[PDB]
């Protein structure tokens, strides 16, 4: 069967590092959440994961930032006290060299777009420290592209190509634009003040014909700028059954 479990705290005593040559612990400790004196949350001898995924995450975004394509996080140890007080945490790195990016590139299915996509890999800076989230603007620059036509399901991937003798790297976007949408609905969620359908006359994408990313985002600006909301976020949902049909939900926060 199953039975309910209850949880005790336990302070994060010392964060150690170590195979971080190039960049200091400090550095690292401050991309983490989970800080020494903090209070770690404990089920009998489990901890939970999820923070502490984030937090190494935020290790791994923060060396692919500043170049070190190839970083891992190689091991975690985390021990507790015998006393059920403290816990230390032990991170392992792999940071491998420091790269700069040669040169990127895009393929894949465009959509009809090929020419006006390429204009977007002007963002990135050549023959520079290598920086991901670079990287992963570029990325969504596509996708808003490809959403004028319909295409807003598109995915894209860096595949990157490697030169250690050289300390550079070249990224390969492969972008597949997938299936042009039809929108079906639009879709509010949270709103208590305004019913669904007054808020739908807010909205420029219509139901019944082709997604467009800038009328879809041109909706989401016409209710930031009213001030009657703390957040407003849309997104697509799949319809079962359908590869042709999405609705698209907004969700604001009241």
């Amino acid at each position: 069967g199953l039975v309910p479990r209850g949880s005790h705290m336990a302070k994060l005593a010392s964060l150690t590092f170590k195979g971080n040559e190039s960049v200091s612990s400090s550095t690292l400790q401050e991309q983490m959440e989970l800080q020494p004196d903090s209070w770690w949350k404990l089920w009998g001898n489990k901890f939970e994961g999820a923070q502490f995924e984030k937090d190494l995450q935020s290790i791994r975004d923060y060396y692919l930032n500043n170049g070190y394509a190839k970083a891992q996080i190689t091991k975690t140890d985390v021990q507790l006290n015998d006393e059920k007080t403290k816990v230390n945490v032990t991170i392992d790195v792999n940071e491998g060299l420091q790269y700069d990016l040669r040169s990127a590139r895009i393929i894949g299915n465009l959509g009809g777009m090929s020419a006006e996509l390429e204009p977007l890999l002007s963002a990135l800076h050549l023959n520079d420290t290598f920086r991901r989230s670079d990287i992963a603007d570029v990325e969504n620059a596509i996708k808003a592209k490809l959403g004028e036509r319909g295409y807003g399901s598109a995915t894209v991937n860096s595949v990157p190509d490697f030169d250690d003798a050289n300390k550079t790297l070249a990224i390969t976007l492969v972008v597949d634009a997938g299936r042009r949408l039809t929108v079906r609905q639009l879709r509010f969620e949270g709103n208590t003040v305004s019913a669904d359908s007054t808020l739908r006359q807010e909205m420029r994408q219509q139901e019944g014909t082709w997604y467009n990313s800038q009328l879809v985002e041109l909706g989401k600006i016409r209710l930031d700028r009213t001030g009657f909301f703390e957040t407003v976020e849309n997104r697509i949902d799949p319809i079962n059954g359908s590869n042709d049909e999405v609705d698209v939900v907004y969700k604001v926060k009241e």
